[PDB]
């Protein structure tokens, strides 16, 4: 599965596209995205477009199924 993750704290709203196995934990996606954007992995969070936090203790496939592939990192 491909996630498009947008960093909102940079006003240009850069995004990265990440390819992740469905059964990989979403914790890994949060970590990778944080690394890609050079933001601290331990304080960062992935949210929906309404600002709701995604609990990363679930598979990437589950997150895609429930909330789609376009998310934001804060």
């Amino acid at each position: 599965v491909s996630f498009k993750i947008t960093l909102t704290s940079d006003p240009r709203l850069p995004y990265k596209v990440l390819s992740v196995p469905e059964s990989t934990p979403f914790t890994a996606v949060l970590k990778f995205a944080a690394e890609e954007f050079k933001v601290p992995a331990a304080t960062s969070a992935i949210i929906t477009n309404d600002g709701i936090g995604i609990n990363p203790a679930q598979t990437a496939g589950n997150v895609f199924l429930k909330h789609g592939s376009e998310l934001r990192i804060i």
